[PDB]
């Protein structure tokens, strides 16, 4: 027999289209699996779909009777988009937080979902257990790895009404958390009928008679759906192309078939020129085929009506990239990137995937005259945070011509408030004076316990981090709880017992260093590289340096704050307070320990990789830390070069091993403007090259030296002060002396001619930019909002500053 | 009274449709310009159109009856495309076979265009007197000129039938050509008419039922418009991107009409996009003209069905970019450079106007999968030459999907055969083994002499030129005919007595140089120049050099080989010819005088300034020549950058005067490729820098000095030579070495590690892009057509031979 809550709570999910959580541990859940898709399938007909099934690397019978689909963990992003009936997860060693949203969503509701565990003597030893994603956590300074996630794992089941744990036997455990459940009383579809239901059929009656919308308003299945379709096609068949219509809702929601339902309306409506603009086409899969079911449902004909252009020769082979309509008249679905703004001179209507996560520059430059659609995930798995989404609105607001904002809340697959859905929104955690304030260390051991206050200090803390990513990503939280040697440090107000501390800052601090010199060299003879470190690990190759990496420091691996509260002290203070904390300035765990209370370890710097951006920079750089890399190539996904910072916090210590280290990058740094660096705006380059200085000003011997005329006579020929002088006096036109243009710009800013002559801060970044980053003078003039004759009006008076130099410098 | 043959000519031109030349000479020529207007209109009303007058700073009651429209010279450019009744110039003195062709063409059949000309004792002093435009001419060097020109023009008069000359006093003149004219027989308009005038009927009624054709073709007014109409219309109305029409025709004969009607076709058949590319967009003024008129023709409504978007913020201010037509579906009539082919993508019609005179590639890139309408203009004023033409044509179908080729030959504005455009078509000219060749001495006092044999010949030569040029000038006729100092050398084979030789090969040669030192102080203090001289007072400028341009040099203005004949040798042996007459070598006029038979002028240099290109550098570096100068500013209607070469011709003297010149100007070269020259393909910079070197190399003093440890150390720090010995040895990511590449290429490339270290001409190419040139690794294997990957495998073999020559230098 089996336990009557099984046959229950399937029933009641088939009966309420929620979803059904099951846990199976033991060596042969196949027979679990299988009396659990019996009892499914005996009590509904019209749900009996595909199983999935995700690994790694009656049963016999069960296999060969129903679709399965086998999907590995790798490529768990190829079932983007799908509905399947029973989802299965093989192997816990490997589920990431990653996996769990991309293989949970896609079930339907009334289905189950279920995960199999090894057989366990007791689930007691599920806390320390071997996860195959550890092994890249563990570095040689820090081997040990204490599992947590698991901890809160087996914990949140017990806050699921809809997930019952099961043996082997099939026997329900304490540990479920829906061994309370009881049967819902019979329905009656004679004439009960949900109020969703009736809304839709009746917004989809009433539009029958019309076409195209009422052929187009069929394939949505939500009320909501629906009313995006219907404010799609009354801003399409508007044909204004000054509207612009954002819809923001949650992942699984359906933005993606409405935005493709739009798309093909549009397409009906005679619109000749139609650009879709995502960060990557492989989003681009379910969007292009919900509007080839539009065009199918339109009564288009294929390869008759309608020819599809797919991009074979790169990466995404599947993505589709072009549309064309030579129907009712040449009309083409283009897919841009979104830099490639430059295309939009005739286009009609420019539809934006995923715009919270494009850069807000590209969002700026993408619109345009014409008719704009917006699409962005502002909750759930892949989403955008909170903060992204609302300057995106802001500037569509300051800007708006005409702006709609419509939104998204009934899912599809499953009913509205799942029980499942609740529960992976909570295991992965997917939704004062600045003086006065102090910082409290967070215990890692009791804040993934699952404490009803530990855990609403957990998901308060992860919002704040949410909000502050272009794109959400729940294993940030496993590699915070697994992680041997991440810290986290939190910023509260003065706060009084009874009452939890509201976090203004949150530091995520990881320790690195300490390697081995033998390591050191053994890495460096080679390419592979252990990836435990990320600054030391960076350096030592950059450099070559086998001295720096065997240091012991700490690495900020994410530092943010309230956006409400942003800008208004409390990240400076916080981190001025950690620093003074590592500097040796403070002489059932308890969750808040605060920094008086703890030894700090002993650390000679402190650093930050991150993101390029000029506010971000002159933030680093007001907290004392000075440059020590920078990349080349810049990130696909967000535009921006990673920046290696580096602060020498320990004191009593010379600070000359980073000397070294800020010159070598500040003069590679000064010519690498010609590398990859020419698209930097000047006063972003002339900032980072006066950090790069003030940082090798550390060390003594670093000091520059003057110019003399020995080493003057080596660099510029008579002729060469003649043309200089020339130019000085307005005789020559600027072309001319352009080739001296790099050693005067190389001589300045490596320090030879800095004291000589003094430029102010327009005047250094033009002289940057026409130096080091041979730039023209019409972009140096549209970046630095002048006028061209003025730039050179300006550039001359550098001229004349130093020419008048090396003429008193020739003379005497 | 009246001479009979002036109201003769009068209705003989206008029941034939031909212009008739009045050439009037006097103090009192408005006297005569009102008898001939009355004379004019009392025979014909249908033709009593505007009167054009120009000038460059009874009758009472004519200016006050008649349109009468007043031109400046300088503004003749803004009558394009219009057409008046009679056209007048006042001053002689200022007609620069520009404005002659610029304001006779504008002329409709059977109206006067009247010349007048002050009143002058006898004809014979026309050839001494100041033109206006003499004075850019003459020089410090040579400051008389013998006007040749007018010389020539008062005998071509008499060549022309309806040409006739009178005076004051209304008196037919011996000079005048159409002194023999007789009266043409009464015509009979009843039953009589033309045939093409039946023919253009028949192909208009016949289509008149059918739309949008029916009223898109009665617009057209020659039997070839019609024809081009119909071929345009029946490429459109099969609605095939695989179709390519292109158009060519003289000027004048209505190519812009034609295209226009076209396009207002494919507007009307349901075009989307449709791009227009020209050169410039003040071209398109006649064709959107004929557009509009299609649409008006079209029963469209102005700003209900359609707006015009016109570019007022840069200089063309009555350009129109941009036409938007909203009938039924978004249709945009987008004006678009050259130069962006990018936004080709979703172009339905593109259709280049002007494509013989865009530079080849930028056509090549222009074409697509689309439909193209092409036009040129391949004789005429404004033309270009056959060999351009030839080119296009040649490319076009040995790449073709489909090609169609349409000409136009009647006129519009007058009869086919018209005697005033035959005579302005000859007054401007605007229509063996190489051993066993010589050259000879074309003079030029005889060559524009009117003579026949005189007159066949120049006319050869001047094809010759006109063919060799992207767009055709007839005021370099008057350059070459009355400058002070150009000498005229032609290259023909072994010739007998009693036939003319063929020409096949003309060089131009002007003298220059031989400037005062004082006036090279007094122009270096300021920014004016004389102008006079292009290479001494452009080398005096650049390299601030008070001694170069008080020499005496020749500058090849012009040189052009036989198209049929080129790329066999004679270009070069013409020019090795000439530079052994000039090393002395050799030791009613005469049409030629052989080489051995007048002195030359003792030279230093010879010189010439032409655009960049890798064929013309090629073959004037085979010619010893080296480089001086090269213009960063490419040329707008060219897309090539000047370039001066200079020889030292001279033998027996120090070559090394042009020694510091070379090496100034190659060592300013190898890093002026960051400035404007970063679009220069690899292996052209390559070239040029080779030679550059080898120009320097003529200065015994400037060659290149070892590589020592003593500067090679304060070059490179300890590090850097780590970093590139890992590099070498492939354990680093070759965007870690990129900041160490401008040295390595400066070191290299200046001769310093030129002999050390041996390159072949790919890495050398490779090497000089990627450390003067900065360019990507992906753009390097673009241009060199080979994958990413055997770049940088070939990239770091080149590491790996400096790093070993450095190792084995600091070592010992
Ligand atoms: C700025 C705050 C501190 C709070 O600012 P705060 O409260 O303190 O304002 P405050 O008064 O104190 O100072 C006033 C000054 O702040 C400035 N300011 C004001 N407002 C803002 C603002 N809104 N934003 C910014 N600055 C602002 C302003 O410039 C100035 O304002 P003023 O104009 O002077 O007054 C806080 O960060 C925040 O806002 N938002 C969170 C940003 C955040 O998250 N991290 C911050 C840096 S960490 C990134 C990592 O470390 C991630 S790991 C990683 C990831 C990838 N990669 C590579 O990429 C991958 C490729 O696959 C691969 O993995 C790897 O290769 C890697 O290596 N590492
Ligand atoms: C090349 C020929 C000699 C006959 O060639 P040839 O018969 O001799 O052939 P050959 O056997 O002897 O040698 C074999 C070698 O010839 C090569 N090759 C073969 N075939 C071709 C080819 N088709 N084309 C080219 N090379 C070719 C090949 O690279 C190689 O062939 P291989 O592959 O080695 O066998 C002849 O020129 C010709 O073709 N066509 C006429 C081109 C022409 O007209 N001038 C030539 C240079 S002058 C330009 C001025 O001087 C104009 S003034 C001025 C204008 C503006 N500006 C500035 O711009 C203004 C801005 O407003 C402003 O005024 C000012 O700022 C200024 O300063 N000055």
């Amino acid at each position: 027999t089996v336990d009557s809550r099984i046959p229950t709570l399937i029933r009641n999910g088939l009966q309420t289209k929620k979803r059904s959580f099951f846990v199976v541990v033991g060596d042969h859940a196949k027979e679990a699996i299988v009396h659990l898709y019996y009892i499914m399938s005996s009590m509904d007909v019209r749900q009996n779909k595909s199983v999935l099934w995700a690994y790694k690397k009656p049963f016999e019978l069960f296999i060969s009777l129903n679709d399965i689909r086998y999907c590995y963990y790798k490529e768990t992003d190829k079932i983007l988009g799908n509905t399947y009936g029973m989802c299965i997860l093989q192997d816990f060693e490997a589920i990431t937080p990653n996996i769990l949203a991309r293989t949970i969503e896609t079930v339907e509701g009334g289905g189950l979902v279920v995960l199999l565990l090894k057989g366990m003597t007791s689930l007691k030893q599920l806390y320390t257990m071997t996860m195959d994603v550890h092994a890249r956590y563990r570095t040689e300074a820090h081997d040990d790895v204490i599992a947590r996630f698991n901890e809160r794992f087996l914990l949140s089941l017990g806050s699921c009404e809809s997930c019952l744990v099961i043996d082997d036997e099939l026997n329900v455990l304490p540990i479920s958390g829906g061994k309370g459940v009881k049967p819902l009383p019979p329905p009656d579809e004679d004439e009960e009928l949900s109020p969703a239901a009736k809304e839709l059929k009746k917004i989809k009656d009433e539009l029958e008679d019309t076409q195209p919308i009422g052929s187009l308003i069929k394939l949505a299945r939500t009320v909501d759906q629906a009313k995006a379709l219907l404010t799609f096609v009354d801003a399409i068949a508007e044909k204004t192309l000054r509207n612009t219509v954002t819809l923001t809702a949650a992942r699984g929601r359906g933005k993606s078939a409405a935005m493709g339902v739009a798309i093909a309306a549009a397409v009906a409506y005679g619109y000749s020129n139609i650009f879709i603009t995502s960060p990557s086409p492989e989003n681009l899969k379910t969007l292009f085929e919900f509007v080839f079911k539009g065009f199918d449902a339109l009564d288009y004909k294929d390869h008759a009506d309608y020819t599809i252009i797919q991009s074979t020769n790169p990466e995404f082979n599947k993505a589709i990239v072009r549309v064309n309509i030579h129907r009712n008249h040449r009309q083409t679905i283009q897919y841009i990137r979104p830099q490639d703004a430059h295309v939009l001179g005739q286009a009609e209507l420019v539809v934006i995937d995923e715009a919270a996560a494009i850069p807000l520059p590209l969002v700026k430059k993408l619109m345009g005259p014409y008719l704009v659609f917006m699409a962005s995930t502002i909750s759930g798995y892949e989403g955008t945070g909170r903060s992204l989404s609302l300057k995106l609105i802001k500037q569509l607001r300051e800007q708006s011509r005409s702006l709609k904002e419509i939104t998204l809340s009934e899912p599809i697959r499953y009913a509205q408030g799942d029980n499942v859905e609740k529960w992976l929104n909570t295991l992965l955690c997917l939704d004062p004076d600045p003086s006065q304030c102090e910082l409290l260390h967070v215990n890692r051991d009791t804040l993934f316990s699952f404490h009803p206050v530990s855990e609403k200090f957990l998901q308060q803390m992860v919002a704040l981090y949410v909000a502050s990513h272009y794109k959400n990503s729940p294993n940030d939280l496993q590699l915070m709880s697994d992680a041997p040697a991440h810290e986290l440090f939190v910023l509260t107000g003065p706060i009084q017992e009874g009452r939890l501390p509201e976090p203004l800052c949150v530091i995520q601090v990881s320790l690195e260093g300490k390697i081995s010199k033998q390591s050191i060299l053994k890495s460096l003879s080679r390419g592979q590289q252990p990836a435990g470190d990320l600054i030391p690990w960076l350096v030592s190759q950059q450099f070559q340096d086998d001295e720096f990496a065997s240091l012991s420091g700490a690495r900020i691996v994410r530092i943010a704050t309230n956006p409400d509260y942003m800008s208004m002290g409390y990240g400076s203070k916080a981190l001025q307070l950690l620093v003074d904390y590592y500097e040796g300035k403070f002489a059932l765990p308890p969750l808040f320990s605060k920094l008086s209370e703890r030894r700090p370890e002993k650390l000679d710097y402190v650093g930050v990789s991150y993101g390029l951006t000029q506010q971000l920079h002159k933030f680093w750089k007001r907290a004392q830390f000075v440059p020590v890399y920078l990349r080349q190539t810049a990130n696909d996904l967000t535009g921006e070069h990673t920046c290696v910072m580096i602060r020498p916090l320990q004191d009593g210590n010379d600070p000359s091993w980073l000397g070294a280290f800020a010159a070598d990058f500040h003069k590679r740094f000064l010519s690498l403007l010609s590398y990859k660096f020419r698209e930097f705006p000047s006063i972003l380059a002339l900032t980072i090259e006066e950090s790069a200085n003030a940082g090798a000003m550390l060390d003594p011997s670093n000091a520059p030296t003057e110019l003399t005329k020995a080493e003057l006579d080596q660099l510029f020929t008579p002729f060469d002060h003649k043309r200089l002088e020339s130019y000085a006096n307005g005789l020559l036109d600027y072309h001319v002396v352009l080739d001296l243009m790099p050693t005067i710009a190389q001589l300045y800013f490596t320090g030879r001619l800095r004291e000589a002559v003094k430029l102010s801060g327009l005047q250094q970044a033009i002289l940057l930019a026409l130096g080091l980053q041979r730039k023209d003078i019409d972009t140096l003039a549209t970046e630095l909002n002048l006028p061209g004759s003025q730039v050179l009006a300006i550039f001359m008076k550098i001229m004349r500053k130093v020419t008048q130099h090396f003429g008193a410098l020739v003379s005497g």
